[PDB]
């Protein structure tokens, strides 16, 4: 829709500032260390339309719940990250007057996210007449120092007369969710202190009736200038400050640094010791040059592009968006800490609120899996587990035994608020099952799925043998009232893609449970009688199919709707979530995610090349992309099919979905769970990645319009890069014992230095 | 739950006073004319837990919409009930200390509702030791002046040794709505305070969302036998007057309190508006007591006399169907045609204020039956009137034609739901099928053939452009709605939306034929629109089974996991407050008539071998979570002989609020509700309908009952129906000679 950077491959950069594109500027300069992250808000502050982001991982707070009528079994409350006491405010005023962009004039501007460092610049020359100051800042939050945050800003009088500079370095608590339910702060300031030369504030979530966790932020800045410190009183009771001045020549220049530690309660287990340990941190780093700090972010980096970057060449578009989805999801999330999870949105906005969905394992799993170590994934895996009991909740409160996992959730229990999505978008559950398979799949280890996921397939069954009615009508076991990964149909009746998981979920179970040692079996406890009857679900569960069409039909009834092709939608009434009513939405033909095709792409291997034409054929046609995590598994399905120049197009859909503003929606933020993207369309599409019987298989093509592309995947203990050129694929074996692959069906070893 | 009045004929009075039970006390005794009603309030206040609402007609006030998520097309706002001023505020000391039940000990209680007279009676002696006064009160909002509210306080004292007495008739604009926190409604314009009135001109507070601000002039006037006393103005929102007097043993003394309440409903400007109080409260000020009421419970019988419904061997019943037409009397009787018939009518303010499609569907048959046809007509003028909020509501849709809304003060939809807003549509078939059920009534064609013809070419554009047509079955559909039955959401092809969409647009084709060349020319409605309309007609998509001999409520209504609602544990019932949403949706229970619903209106264009099939179906999976669900399956039962399964039916209407069943009375009358008993005693055991111009009856007569006869207006006529066990007995009262068919039989009426 629009595109308001530059194409560079390593970085995301402009010299265009518009006030009209903050909120989406914002949202494309965001920062993380999987600590905590943050938009590319001005740190010195900005009058005009902005959103102001700061996020602390694991960092939530249960907002009451908000509905307009209220049903029976909603949850208490949304969980949702909270907008940190704002640590990196640093105004700068010229001659007294602070700087704001939203009223300043400017000149020579650049923003610049530098995708391979992982650094945010930004620079322009403030225009005041006769006075001109040129102001250059970098920032980054260290993936070495995990509670680090460090500003550097550099100032130069351009004037043909000497300028008064101050910079105000602080910390204010004064902050908001802009999605609260009921308007209201979710602070509460606990101790403040501020000195010449430092300044901390400690904050704690307000309390709440709902008995969960309420959390201390510690938050402390040191600084390293030649500036010149001035007194400067304390303005509130929940806001502290510096203040360093100069009187600059012309042509002269200054520099300030802000070193800003913070720690939170999930970390220390009293204030006391929170609080000792953000001053020992804080002492430590102005130990620290900026020059050292850096050196140690940057060397991290480098490190993790080494053994994860996808190399595109004669495509910079696809070669910037590939790079810029791997930066964010890793910013967000890169296992460093076994109780987060991944926010939706991660740390760039607040729709969704930063809580935990089945975007995890339906679209996360596959990326992980492949680039990271499987220690990663196999604690996603476990994640889930420990919040078993949470499920449990969740399924008593719709009258359901068994474990039904959350929409929503930070504890396991469900947070979100509408009946069509909280209660009947169920094939949720199955998704969570299928990733114990594929984890276990493509690992080998099945240590998880024998034991603690036993337990949680298990659990799941059970709440598929519960859910599940039998239509005496039809014979058959049917799933009625429900809501497919299409939520532009609600309610609807046997959604082919929840009847197809509920039936492979109970299969799948059953398969283990004969696997379980005698231990575990009796844990477990699951009779002959559930057993049967579990089986008896598998057989004869109803599965809507049409001969003519030769396709798994969507829900029941869905053919009767007024068949037509997306592109007879008017573009100006798209995206339709945001022109249409909702009525019109559901009972339109037009879909909004795969739903059939999300089957077809977990089974990929389980369809024949004529079954995933015909149903491809018809659904993709008929799909607007709605949501960010449906381009990219269509551009595998298309690859899949030798439809390689749609595939490239719903690779750049998917690639640069937010860099292109494709949904017209990125203003709230980047599209995290779904920069998983861009690698599956690479790798399991362009490069046909597959793991089958325990080994890995690829049968590349190569865009007509690319040179060349070259990525690296992890697979049982071996680090393989795949080049693919216009000659053919090219592999090479990084590090690992030995190993055997299918090229197109040829058998090729792999071994190191030959 | 609990009764705590008496069961009486024609009056709901008890003698006990408990102050647990105020609310629900107040919610009974509730009075109203049509232009202003309110709550059994304590005139000379109460400091106990209570329920203050005083209620003028057609007055509300906004507020921000409110949902979790948001949809395209949800309304911007949504209305509210307002407490008005308080005018009836009449403060009685007794030795310089105020009566307050909440407080005081009394004796001899009575609280009288006289729904003959259309009068509050409320009586008892405060009880303080060597001082025993005894206090009778009175009053009621004239039927005769509708902008008139009269009160009257006898005090007697009862105790050895004098006994000084002071009433502080007053206006008080220092009121608040419950229901909210919103501290004020009201801004004074103006008050007024003299030895020997008062008055209070208030405007509610400015909105942000361009909907109508309300002004509100209250002036008191009095008569009474005690002495004036000079008395300040309490302060700036409250003006009274003052009136104290010595008592002798077993001396008493009164004071009447008439105050004339006008609004900028029917006043151009604040200065005419108040130059109206004035005026209006001279000429009342010319009047007596007597004179006043007189002329007020003259107009109350006369409303009796065409729809009194007496029955004999059951008391109960005889007290609760005349309570559910006093109070819809009350709420409203066609006197303006701006007005309608909100849910809690004049007694409370929690969703009691907006129109529903209730009123077409339910309240249009009671009134055609027992007000003259000019009442109805009025009702049907209310939606013509607010076609320009319908256009609106379709068009927040994307739709064309004419939406009426679900819930509405404006024409504008109020309700917040996507499932119900967006998708419960038949509301727009019932509100055309108003129009057919009173033209085929009182077989008058001005309407439909007029305005009504308008309203009808809006509907049927509305159906046009919200069917589909689908290839795949050569028929038009109707995808994604909700119908009479909300315990299905977003379902296809409900029976009675398609077929009530078919009919509208049929019987809009049959009017257009018929309308003269002013109104054609204006409905501008093309050949290529009727063409169109008629091949929606043609091949409109019907479910049915054949097997079953059954209309599929909706589209694999079938495939659900069919079982009698008697599988539900007692305790989980009503499901609606047991089970979560999507239990209940995905179940085959019903929650109130939906096919039946479509059968009951045109009951007598289906054979009887098709209603059995579809009651004998339909009925056991319904819950009954509708107020009305058990009135409408009672008119089915009896329809089909089911005369046990009809009098089971009818036992659950008449009493809902009399008996407190769903625990909420205490929040205000259900009104809305209370013309189910009408229904199912007239349409039902009496077996009244009216077929190609001719009255039908053929009743029965319930087992516990030894008689019922009801009164009946039709075409002119005034008739009473006598049911005993040797059969029925007619006479017309008054009108031309008439006949009727009596169970096939044709009977002349004469003597009139
Ligand atoms: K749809
Ligand atoms: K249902």
């Amino acid at each position: 829709m629009k595109r308001i950077f530059e194409v560079q491959p390593w970085n995301v950069i402009t010299h265009t500032f518009d006030p009209k594109d903050k909120r989406l500027q914002e949202s494309m300069t965001s920062l993380g260390n999987g600590y905590m992250g943050m938009r590319g808000d001005f740190e010195e502050g900005y009058s005009g339309d902005s959103l102001q982001g700061i996020y602390l991982g694991g960092v939530w707070y249960p907002d009451k719940t908000r509905v307009g009528w209220w049903k029976n079994g909603y949850p208490k409350y949304f969980g949702k990250v909270v907008n940190a006491v704002n640590f990196i405010k640093l105004p700068i005023e010229i001659n007294g007057e602070p700087v704001d962009l939203a009223k300043d004039k400017i000149s020579d501007f650049t923003l610049d996210l530098d995708m391979h460092q992982g650094v945010l610049n930004r620079s322009f020359v403030v225009e005041r007449g006769a006075v001109r100051v040129a102001l250059n800042f970098q920032r980054f939050l260290s993936v070495a120092q995990p509670e680090l945050s460090v500003q550097k800003v550099t100032v130069k009088n351009l004037s043909d007369a000497e300028v008064d500079v101050t910079l105000k370095p602080s910390i204010d608590a004064d902050v908001m969710n802009e999605e609260a339910n009921y308007d209201e702060r979710f602070w509460d300031v606990l101790a403040t202190d501020q000195q010449a030369d430092r300044g901390s504030i400690v904050a704690k979530t307000t309390p709440n009736p709902f008995g969960t966790p309420r959390f201390t932020s510690g938050m402390e800045m040191r600084l390293v200038t030649d500036l010149k410190n001035v007194a400067i009183t304390q303005p509130n009771e929940k806001e502290v400050t510096t203040a360093y001045t100069g009187k600059l020549a012309p042509q002269a220049s200054a520099e300030l640094e802000k070193r800003v530690i913070v720690v939170t309660s999930r970390d220390y287990d009293t204030q006391e010791s929170l609080t000792a340990a953000m001053h020992q941190l804080s002492d430590k780093v102005a130990q620290s040059s900026y020059e050292d700090l850096l050196n140690a972010h940057t060397a991290i980096w480098a490190q993790r592009w080494e053994k994860s970057d996808v190399v595109i060449k004669g495509d910079d578009e696809s070669q910037q968006g590939i790079r810029f989805n791997l930066f964010q999801l890793f910013s967000t999330y890169y296992g460093e800490d076994a109780r987060l999870n991944i926010g939706p949105k991660g740390f760039t906005g607040e729709k969704y609120g930063g809580a935990t969905y089945w975007d995890t394992e339906a679209f996360a799993f596959p990326v992980y899996l492949g680039i990271t170590d499987p220690k990663v994934t196999r604690n996603l895996l476990m994640y889930r587990y420990k919040q078993l009991d949470g499920a449990y909740i969740n399924a008593q409160e719709q009258g359901l035994k068994g474990a039904l996992f959350p929409m929503v959730t930070f504890d396991g229990i469900e947070c979100h608020n509408e009946w069509e999505i909280t209660f009947e978008e169920i094939h949720r559950n199955g998704d969570i099952a299928f990733a114990i398979y594929n984890y276990t799949r493509y690992t080998g280890d099945d240590s998880y799925v024998l034991h603690e996921g036993a337990k949680v397939l298990t659990e799941i069954s059970r709440f598929w043998a519960d859910r599940v009615h039998f239509s005496k009508r039809n014979n058959q076991y049917m799933i009625h009232g429900v809501t497919g990964a299409d939520e532009y149909e609600n309610n609807v009746d046997n959604n082919w893609d929840t009847n197809m998981l509920a039936q492979w979920t109970l299969k799948y179970t059953l398969e283990i449970l004969g696997k379980v040692d005698q231990d575990t079996a009796k844990q477990l406890d699951v009779s002959d009688e559930e057993k049967t009857k579990w089986q008896d679900i598998v057989d004869r569960m109803y599965l809507p199919y049409d001969k003519d069409l030769n396709i798994f039909v969507q829900h029941d009834g869905f053919l009767d709707k007024d068949i037509e092709p997306v592109s007879s939608i008017p573009a100006d009434q798209r995206p339709i979530n945001q022109n249409w009513s909702w009525d019109k939405i559901l009972r339109s033909p037009y879909i909004k995610q795969g739903d059939v095709l999300q089957g077809i792409w977990d089974f990929i291997d389980d369809y024949t090349p004529e079954q995933k034409k015909a149903n491809f054929d018809f659904y993709e046609p008929l799909t607007v992309h709605e949501s960010s995590l449906s381009p990219a598994i269509h551009s595998v399905l298309a690859a899949d099919l030798h439809y390689e120049d749609k595939a490239v197009e719903l690779y750049s859909r998917t690639a640069r979905l937010d860099l292109d503003n494709y949904n017209n929606d990125t203003t709230d933020g980047l599209h995290i769970t779904s920069m998983t993207g861009a690698w599956i369309a690479v790798v399991q599409g362009f490069a046909g990645m597959r793991v089958r019987d325990g080994q890995l298989h690829y049968a590349p093509f190569l865009p007509k319009t690319w040179t060349s592309y070259t990525f690296r995947q992890v697979f049982r203990d071996r680090l393989i890069e795949v080049s693919v050129h216009a000659d053919g694929p090219h592999f090479k074996l990084l590090s690992g014992e030995p190993l055997t692959i299918d090229v197109a069906g040829a058998a090729a070893a792999a071994a190191a230095a030959a």
